DNA sequence: TGAGGCATGC
């Protein structure tokens, strides 16, 4: 996968530019751009979803879509700065597909080839920003660093620790924010508090 | 429109 262009370095503007040249899948070529993360090595607190959207894609940005203002909600309920952030996606391009007769692109879920294959980046930006607690969006980004039999429904919520990962940082899983969209409305309120009160519990994580 | 975890299809 990526590995080979990731470059030895901790500026994440080098990797950024650098992901803006990989290889590492064959996702870069559908989609605009690479979308790296955003924030900056000061974050204490590093969350990771699945991959770019489509206004992800067209904007450069990660979470600018309506998941990303689900999330912004989110945020501001479990009463946490964005200073203290570092915001990035488990695969870089974003993929997609279009009905044949449509224009709109479609998500599709990373495979998990493709999540191994980018996982790289995602390990170059922890060493980098050595968050105290990585926030883990969703079912792709959690097993991206918890193994593919990790279950988010089952272990939300929880402060875990493995060894394999970069800097031992606390890590908490929770549901990606387009779940609570996809989701019937009648649960979505319910969803939302779940999902800030696993905000939470990343938050109050003390190194 | 915007998951999750299991199942089936080739
Ligand atoms: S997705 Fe991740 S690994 Fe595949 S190309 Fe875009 S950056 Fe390289």
């Amino acid at each position: 996968g990526a590995q080979d262009f990731v470059p030895h370095t901790a500026d994440l503007a080098e990797l950024a530019a650098a992901a803006g040249e990989c290889r590492g899948c064959g996702l870069y070529r559908d989609a605009t751009q690479a979308v790296f993360g955003a924030g900056g090595r000061s974050a204490r607190i590093m969350m990771i979803g699945e991959q770019p959207g489509d206004k992800e894609d067209l904007a450069g940005l990660p979470f600018v879509g309506p998941a990303g203002r689900l999330l912004d909600r989110a945020l501001e309920a479990a009463d946490i700065d964005r200073d203290a952030l570092y915001v990035t996606n488990a695969v870089k391009h974003f993929k997609f597909t279009r009905a044949a007769g449509g224009k709109r692109r479609i998500e599709k879920t990373p495979s998990r080839t493709e999540v191994v294959a980018c996982r790289p980046w995602l390990i170059a930006e922890m060493t980098s920003v050595e968050p105290d607690v990585v926030v883990l969006l969703g079912a792709t980004a959690a097993k991206a660093l918890l193994g593919n039999d990790f279950r988010v429904t089952q272990h939300r919520g929880e402060v875990l620790h493995v060894d394999d990962v970069p800097g031992d940082p606390a890590l908490v899983a929770t549901v990606h924010p387009s779940s609570l969209l996809r989701g019937p409305k009648e649960e979505r309120e319910s969803a939302f508090a779940g999902l800030v009160d696993d905000l939470r519990v990343a938050a109050d994580v003390r190194p």
